[PDB]
């Protein structure tokens, strides 16, 4: 059992189409968290009510330090309420806007944390998560959090992290997450994703043909990891544990492996 009157509400942390996210506090415990408010009107008007309920079941049964936790959920008259972990330091995207680009040590550490979280996801038969920087949150210690369990709260950015097999409407694997990592790692180091262009058409062209280059300052190890991940055909992409044990990752990250 949970009800709305069990929570004090503070400010909106994000406003969205399918719903909003609020800072909140359970009244008895005084414990800070977040309350996602989704409108049933707009959930049935995309036929996803039982696509949402699957994600609720997915996220509630995931316990991982780098996955945004789902404590519980309830419904009133017309809205679904998700009781969610609050991440005090905001989106990885914002951090990247401030710093422009990340250094090798933070990048590799973030990539470690994602890879662990994703390996865990793959172990629970969860073969894909979205991990664009806007959908990755930061905990109180700066530790990275996969937050995307549907219906998020945020130039050609839509295409930018999609692998060829998806843009091309072919079948897509657990290897999609590897392409995403490739894209993130590049973005962290460079401050731009690898296939950015002024038109969707051009971005497609570059994704499709895997055409990208590195600025001078990117080191050969970083270049090696990224080139290993950005492969057109997904079966050539390395396994998640080849990422956790890559020379550049172990050399530069703090979180062990
Ligand atoms: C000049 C511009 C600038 O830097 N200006 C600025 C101004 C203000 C701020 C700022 O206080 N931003 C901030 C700080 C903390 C959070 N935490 C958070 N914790 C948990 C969240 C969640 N957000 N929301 C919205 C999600 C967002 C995405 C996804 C996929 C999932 C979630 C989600 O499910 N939950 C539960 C959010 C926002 C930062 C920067």
């Amino acid at each position: 059992q949970w009800a709305l009157e069990d929570f004090e509400i503070g400010r909106p942390l994000g406003k969205g189409k399918f719903g909003n996210v609020y800072l909140a506090r359970e009244k008895q415990s005084k414990f800070i968290l977040a309350l996602k408010v989704l409108f049933k009107a707009q959930l049935e008007k995309a036929g996803v009510e039982h696509q949402l309920r699957r994600e609720v079941e997915i996220q509630s049964h995931l316990r991982h330090p780098n996955i945004l936790r789902l404590y519980g959920y309830f419904h009133d008259a017309t809205r679904v309420y998700l009781i969610l972990e609050y991440a005090p330091l905001g989106t990885v995207y914002r951090e990247l806007q401030k710093l422009s680009k990340f250094d090798e040590q933070r990048t590799a550490t973030y990539i470690t944390e994602l890879a662990n979280a994703l390996s865990y996801c793959h172990s629970k038969r969860v073969i894909h998560r979205d991990i664009k920087p806007e959908n990755l949150l930061l905990g109180s210690a700066g530790e990275l959090k996969i937050a995307d369990f549907g219906w998020s709260v945020h130039l050609c950015g839509t295409l930018d992290y999609l692998p060829p097999e998806m843009i091309e409407g072919r079948m897509h694997d657990e290897k999609v997450d590897l392409w995403s990592l490739g894209v993130l790692c590049y973005e962290f180091l460079v401050g731009k994703p690898p296939f950015e262009a002024n038109t969707y058409q051009e971005t497609y062209k570059r994704i499709s043909r895997v055409e990208f280059t590195f600025p001078d300052f990117v080191t050969e190890g970083a270049r090696d990891l990224i080139s290993r991940l950005l492969k057109h055909n997904p079966s050539q992409r390395p396994m998640l544990r080849e990422v956790l044990e890559h020379p550049w990752i172990t050399a530069n990250s703090s979180k062990p492996s």
